[PDB]
């Protein structure tokens, strides 16, 4: 008896990596959804967590995370600089109290070294490095509604291009409510970095590290979505998604966003996890 196996391994979400070569291991499928998002956060539309099973909530800061593997939920360092036992959710296209009695329990929040600390957070100018890793206790459980995104990979035809569509998905404000109730989706594209240096609101910083996307429709992610994926097809498989950004910092709410450029730090979640 293995792990999330029979040798079939408990498919879709899972797969062997097969009194035998060996003389057998049923890990997870990141980056498949079982129904893909339809398009009809601000200019998005109803999502069902079903579309976004790596979708994970944060409550007592509101804001989101993907989750990668079965281990490590991974969100915007500003998401966990403060609160850092955080309180996190999946499985739920509700945010609603009625529907949040799965949950996962952190064991230890990592923070990129190159994050800026601030004991206040309010007027920080400067978001460079917004990234962090968060260890769960116990695994997570992979099925319709909660399974892991794709990382980059450090090959170029991961290097994202102006006009690259991406999804952001999140519970944060929508042009109705502060905060949804239900989980909204948008589908954007990525956007040279002068279009977010255009909005006129110490400077804010603009490092290479940082994702512009938006554009003519005004969708965006705002305050209640940070830390959440931005979503990318995988360059060779369209149905399989990669997290290319994370919903970082914005000038203004209905413009253009920031978001962790996560391929330059592929190299350093790698490193956490296998040294945790
Ligand atoms: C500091 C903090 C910690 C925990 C939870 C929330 C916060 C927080 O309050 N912030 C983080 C996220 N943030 C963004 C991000 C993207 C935006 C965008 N893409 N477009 N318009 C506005 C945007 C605003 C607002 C400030």
């Amino acid at each position: 008896s293995i792990e999330n196996g029979k040798y079939t391994c408990e498919e879709p979400y899972y797969y062997m990596e097969g009194v035998n070569v060996l003389g057998p291991k049923c890990v997870p499928v990141c980056g498949v959804p079982r129904e893909p998002f339809e398009e009809k956060i601000i200019g998005g539309s109803d999502a069902d967590i079903k579309n976004f099973p790596w979708q994970v909530f944060f409550d007592n800061p509101w804001a989101g995370g993907a989750l990668i593997n079965e281990y490590w939920v991974l969100t915007a360092a500003h998401v966990v600089e403060g609160n850092r036992e955080p309180t996190m959710y999946v499985g739920s296209t509700s945010v609603q109290t009625s529907r949040l009695a799965k949950m996962l329990t952190p064991e230890h929040v990592f923070i990129h070294p190159g994050w800026k600390l601030l004991a206040v957070p309010e007027g920080r100018t400067n978001f460079d490095n917004d990234i962090a890793l968060v260890r769960l206790k116990d695994p997570v459980k992979m099925g319709p509604t909660v399974s892991p995104i794709c990382l980059p990979g450090t090959s170029s035809d991961y290097n994202l291009m102006d006009g690259d569509l991406g999804l952001i998905s999140g519970w944060g404000r929508t042009e109705k409510r502060d905060r949804a109730v239900r989980l909204k989706a948008a589908r954007l594209p990525v956007a040279p970095l002068r279009k977010c240096k255009e909005v006129k609101v110490e400077a804010y910083v603009f490092t290479p590290n940082m994702i512009c996307a938006g554009g003519e429709k005004g969708m965006d992610s705002c305050k209640g979505d940070s830390g959440g994926a931005f979503a990318v097809q995988d360059p060779n498989d369209k149905t399989k998604f990669y997290a290319a950004g994370l919903v970082s910092w914005g000038p203004q709410c209905g413009t253009y966003g920031l978001y962790t450029r996560v391929k330059n730090y592929v190299d350093w979640i790698m490193k956490t996890m296998q040294e945790n």
